[PDB]
């Protein structure tokens, strides 16, 4: 199991414009398109994403391609944020794997409002962590989805995706 085995497990593959849980239009694997109401404003991103027309249509080769992107900016932004970098830099390679795809998620602004779990995790204390990632709109809003994230961090395996 990698990274983007796991993403593609957790965001699935549609090559139509579609709804993500949020209720905003996203494309391919999980790629989100606009956070605006106007499926035409979707259409616009998405164009301007794939440097077609493409009348919300997209291959599976284009969908992929966003999901390279996507994985490679999600890396470079816990590289560059200043509360990410350190945390990242103290786990394991599965570990790592983990708060790549909270990040991918919700955002670096997002995951970096974790304080208290980051500096549980830092500390290597995985059952508090997991009790703490666990107290958010995160875990409420999917919890099925996130209670694998923390089984990851809890684990240090891949356990949760098999
Ligand atoms: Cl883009
Ligand atoms: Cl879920």
């Amino acid at each position: 199991m990698n990274i983007f085995e796991m993403l593609r497990i957790d965001e699935g593959l549609r090559l139509k414009i579609y709804k993500d849980t949020e209720g905003y239009y996203t494309i391919g694997i999980g790629h989100l398109l606009t956070k605006s109401p106007s499926l035409n404003a979707a259409k616009s991103e998405l164009d301007k994403a794939i440097g077609r027309n493409t009348n919300g249509v997209i291959t599976k080769d284009e969908a992929e391609k966003l999901f390279n992107q996507d994985v490679d900016a999600a890396v470079r932004g816990i590289l560059r944020n200043a509360k990410l970098k350190p945390v990242y830099d103290s786990l394991d390679a599965v570990r790592r794997a983990a708060l790549i795809n909270m990040v991918f998620q919700m955002g670096e602004d997002g995951v970096a409002g974790f304080t208290n779990s980051l500096r549980m995790l830092q500390q290597k204390r995985w059952d508090e962590a997991a009790v703490n990632l666990a107290k958010s709109r995160w875990y409420n809003q999917t919890p099925n989805r996130a209670k694998r994230v923390i089984t990851t961090f809890r684990t240090g395996t891949w356990d949760a995706y098999k």
